[PDB]
């Protein structure tokens, strides 16, 4: 039989990556996304074409409420239900915003960041480890944690806490031998909404051949976390970022 | 005329000492408090006893909801009301229990934990700003946020998300003078549920005096990071806890 | 053409495995070694058996001096004698022993742990840029924040491979050098140490309660040389089984 | 009886301050130099025409070689003789100049940096602790150890070093009341030879006020550190760097 694997807001860009590639690697996939039902719904039908019942869908809104709970373990729930099993669980769905401290109200902000980044991954982390070889999650941090954007206090927050999740649960879930890891991207696929000008300003800082990173190559180090070579390791967390987070002001 | 300061959880423990001191360099004090009613008067009795009309009480629950933001806008705007100038906050009350991921509802447990240490300390933040000449907030953070104690995964995030703030909350306030700086406990005031015999467990880990902190030695660093000393000092977390986080398991 | 690799103190234990792996996946290596010269030349022998001309010894003492600079060029020029071409630096050679403030001399203790642990890995990495997927990595601590009590020294060496590590992978990304790190918790124990002082340890450990073996340190290096980390420089990647995690 | 201090390279710029705030503190200080003779006695007269048979001086090369321990242990003794005492020492001469990887030969570069960055304030620690209540060692770090600068390899591993050094050393040493702790500038006074437009480049990347660190500033915390208010502090190091860390590139 073959293992399983849910990847968080996987419809678009990293996600898309990550399931693709553990799709080719022989993981049954679980897509989750949120709004993007069209390109999440395609994909899971590019998937089971060539190779019959391994994906299905399961749209989840990720915000921070009393419904979160149990909106996560669904999400846990739907693996078994289509596999009957969960082997591998990727926290990457991420609101990503300006939060100035000086439309969206600030609890709503509170919610949407707090919830996406660090609260869904602690439920479904819970979830995952209570539904229960080679068990693992990998949560999709940042390598720029220390050296933030301006006025994305909320979002660094949230990125904080999933480094603190991370340590936290990779302590606890390793009697039970399951690994908790990070992937941590520099500049990887700029907004989609970002000017051709400001992409190009930011590809200019990367020591490491000048470019963004692509997808698949965030993916990569999934894959590795995933594999059996990286059975002894929990607790890390991997930086892809091309040197970025070395740079000075 | 003398200044300002806002110290949360303020009625026992760690937040008393802070305020006392605080007071005793000339601070006029707002004692915030949650359910210890009967400690945070009679403080406030002891502090205007010796000096008339320098501290008040503000009762308030800082757990997360919806109505939070109002809470922690009425925390500083008591501050305003009673001495017409907020020059400190001190963000010191903290929720501490275990929630392990194998009474209170894990939606209670994420409001508790998230809340008072992160969230509370976010909004707080912004009021603070918003509302306005040596100006500076003091964050308690934790030494040991990379060593967590076992199955303790909701507290840890709160404490990492406290780390995000201090960085990011500093960047963005720097152009408006304002220093956001942090004080990092190893162990201190053990908790009043420990026995003695597991009290002593603990002292004996610590490499400087095989003792705990008192709080009027965590007191100290707060009271550097707010002096004229600390004018270029912004961003900076200081740990106070005797060598505790060098050592190995 | 094959692909070639340098590796420090590769005779015996962490050492051998990156070697044997390196040369499996299809690398040429640099067996370097100090003392144990038999067991250096019976591993390149076990591996040229497997593919000819494929393995090469080259001795050099990696103690701090004057002389330094030039031990590690020659590392680095044999490989180009024996292969033509230079491709991964593998900085693992490594003195571990107490050096507390309070038989060799002090100066002695400087040069074996500091240029073993940092100068001659900076060395090397110089000689490797200057002959010139190019990458080096360098085997770090993960308990670099946690330290062995009365290991002052090492620490201060392994400390500053971290900086050489991040510097390093800074300046040599615009010549598509990458520049990493693998850092152990505890793995293969010394000699050396007693049986129930190892227990000890192995109770810590919270992934198995066993520490690291070597091929699982080694994989992490395969990681780090392949092209699936092409994107990847100035990271270090603990392989401890969440060892820097637990409190004291 | 009052107390006393060794701050190497004392005779200019931070280590001048340093003395000088020791000095008016109330503590006897060794001026210790390398090639600033007429700076160095100089400042020993304006200390002692303040208050009589309080300050000496000492020269010495603190770059890495056979004979390095025996220089760092008449350092030491040049204290215990003019004073019959050695409260704090101040590790503050550094070496700082480019070493890219592609006049100074190569193992004259490894001397220099590495010798008075870290080798020789390792040698200094041990003859300290050998002599021998508030003793403290403050080691001068740097506040952009993971952000370096181009082509400064050599250096960068000198202050990596140092901190591991603050750190081992503080547990070691913490059974016998010597706490270790470590200052890191961001900016403070610029190289002499820097240009103009070079240094209002690097000052306006500087978060709080746009300018760098006044010496005066970064003595600040090396006081606050080997006084009575640090009594619990050991394995600690405070940026003092206005918020420039936290910049990305
Ligand atoms: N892109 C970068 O340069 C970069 C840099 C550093 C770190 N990372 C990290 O890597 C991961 C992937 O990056 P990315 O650029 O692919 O991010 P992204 O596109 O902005 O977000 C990934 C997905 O998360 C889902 N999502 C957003 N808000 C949600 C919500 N409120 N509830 C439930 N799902 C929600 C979205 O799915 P729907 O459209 O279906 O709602 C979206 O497709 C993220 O965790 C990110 O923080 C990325
Ligand atoms: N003590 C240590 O060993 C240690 C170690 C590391 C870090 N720290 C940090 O240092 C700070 C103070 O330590 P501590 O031991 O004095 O803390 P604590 O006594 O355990 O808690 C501080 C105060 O927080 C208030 N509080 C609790 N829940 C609240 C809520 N839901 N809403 C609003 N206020 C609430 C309480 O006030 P009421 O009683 O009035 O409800 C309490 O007095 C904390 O941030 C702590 O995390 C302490
Ligand atoms: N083993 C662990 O638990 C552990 C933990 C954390 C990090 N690490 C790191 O991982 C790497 C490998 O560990 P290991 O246990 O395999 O190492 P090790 O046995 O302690 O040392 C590896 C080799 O380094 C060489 N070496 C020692 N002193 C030298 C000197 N003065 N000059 C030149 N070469 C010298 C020796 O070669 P010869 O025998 O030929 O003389 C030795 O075989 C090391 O860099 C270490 O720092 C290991
Ligand atoms: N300036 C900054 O922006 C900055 C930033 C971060 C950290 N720091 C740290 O703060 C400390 C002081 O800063 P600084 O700017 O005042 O340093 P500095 O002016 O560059 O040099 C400090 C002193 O060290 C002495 N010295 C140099 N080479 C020596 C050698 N080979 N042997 C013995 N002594 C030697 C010199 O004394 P003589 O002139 O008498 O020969 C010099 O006055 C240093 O440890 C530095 O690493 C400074
Ligand atoms: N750009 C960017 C993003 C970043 C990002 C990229 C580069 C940075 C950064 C955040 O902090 C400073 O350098 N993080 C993101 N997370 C999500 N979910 N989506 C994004 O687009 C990004
Ligand atoms: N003991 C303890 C506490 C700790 C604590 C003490 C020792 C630790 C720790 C947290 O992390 C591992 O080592 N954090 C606390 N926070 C609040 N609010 N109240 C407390 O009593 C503690
Ligand atoms: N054991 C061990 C070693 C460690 C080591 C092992 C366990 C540890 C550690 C270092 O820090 C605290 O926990 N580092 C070494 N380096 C070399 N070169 N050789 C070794 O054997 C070790
Ligand atoms: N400028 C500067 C210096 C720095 C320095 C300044 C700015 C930096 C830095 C180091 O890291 C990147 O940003 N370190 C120094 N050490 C000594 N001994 N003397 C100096 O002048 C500096």
């Amino acid at each position: 039989e073959a293992p399983a694997a849910v990847v968080t807001g996987a419809a678009k860009r990293i996600g898309r990556a990550i399931a693709v590639k553990l799709h080719q690697t022989g993981y049954r996939v679980v897509i989750h996304y949120h709004n993007s039902a069209e390109a999440a719904v395609s994909l899971a039908d590019e998937l089971n074409k060539e190779r019959s019942n391994t994906a299905v869908v399961c749209q989840a809104d990720l915000t921070n409420s009393n419904v979160l709970p149990a909106s996560c373990e669904e999400i846990i729930n739907s693996c078994f239900r289509a596999f009957g099993r969960c082997d591998v669980l990727v926290n990457n769905a991420s609101a990503f915003y300006p939060t100035p401290l000086v439309g969206k109200t600030v609890e709503t902000q509170v919610a949407e960041l707090i919830g996406t980044n660090a609260i869904a991954p602690f439920l479904l982390t819970m979830s995952f480890a209570q539904r229960q070889s080679n068990l693992s999650i990998v949560n999709l941090c940042d390598a720029m944690v220390d050296q933030p954007c301006m006025a994305f206090s909320l979002y660094n927050m949230g990125k904080h806490a999933l480094v603190g999740l991370t340590q936290s649960a990779a302590l606890e879930l390793a009697p039970y031998g399951i690994r908790v890891n990070g992937v941590a991207p520099g500049v990887s696929l700029l907004p989609v909404a970002m000017g051709e000008e400001e992409k190009d300003k930011w590809r200019r800082k990367v020591p490491l051949g000048r470019r963004e990173a692509s997808a698949e190559q965030i993916a990569d180090a999934v894959i590795f976390l995933v594999s059996g070579s990286a059975q002894y390791i929990t607790g890390s967390i991997i930086k892809v970022d091309g040197g970025l987070s070395l740079v000075h002001a």
